[PDB]
């Protein structure tokens, strides 16, 4: 929820330069802070039937599959490492595709922060390549703040076991 907004802020639960973290799901954070695209962490097909993708497919009511469908027709999957801006009605949506867990895991989950990084703007954004992908917490941590962040982060974990693991992460710089 909101604090209040000149532009929407809340207590993020930790906050490391540039970066700040939140609590929350993605259907919630988009009204508590400020933010000029959200981060899809997506796959390479771009099938949104799951997890935050479902959750910003919905609150694009669809227009993120539907222009996904277009991109990939036009385009192909996404390489592990990249993203796309796809600009739907209420919300601009960066789709980036992490890599899975193993060979290469690092500098692709630094390849997928760069594009992040490159898109205009401050993205509300989750950790890439948690949960199914298989990836520790703290290797995708480790992969985003071995990046140059020269701007602010709206960084989302959904779990009690994240926030901590990101209290944990941050503890050690």
């Amino acid at each position: 929820k909101a604090g209040s907004a000149a532009a929407p802020f809340t207590k993020p639960f930790a906050v490391y330069k540039n970066v700040k973290f939140y609590l929350g799901d993605i259907s919630h954070l988009v009204n508590c802070v400020s933010f000029d695209f959200v981060v899809n962490a997506a796959n390479e097909n771009l099938l949104h039937g799951g997890g935050v993708a479902r959750a910003i497919d919905i609150l694009t009511e669809g227009q993120l599959q539907s222009l996904s469908k277009d991109y990939i027709s036009s385009n192909g999957p996404l390489k592990v490492g990249a993203g796309v801006m796809l600009e739907c009605e209420k919300f601009n949506v960066f789709n980036v595709v992490g890599p899975r867990t193993g060979k290469h895991e690092h500098s692709l989950l630094v390849e997928a922060y760069n594009s992040i990084l490159f898109e205009n703007g401050i993205p509300l954004m989750p950790l890439l390549s948690c949960g199914i992908f298989g990836v520790r917490i703290e290797n995708s941590l480790k992969a985003l703040f071995s990046c140059d962040i020269n701007k602010p982060l709206q960084v989302f974990v959904y779990s009690s076991n994240e926030e901590q693991a990101v209290l944990k992460f941050l503890d050690g710089l």
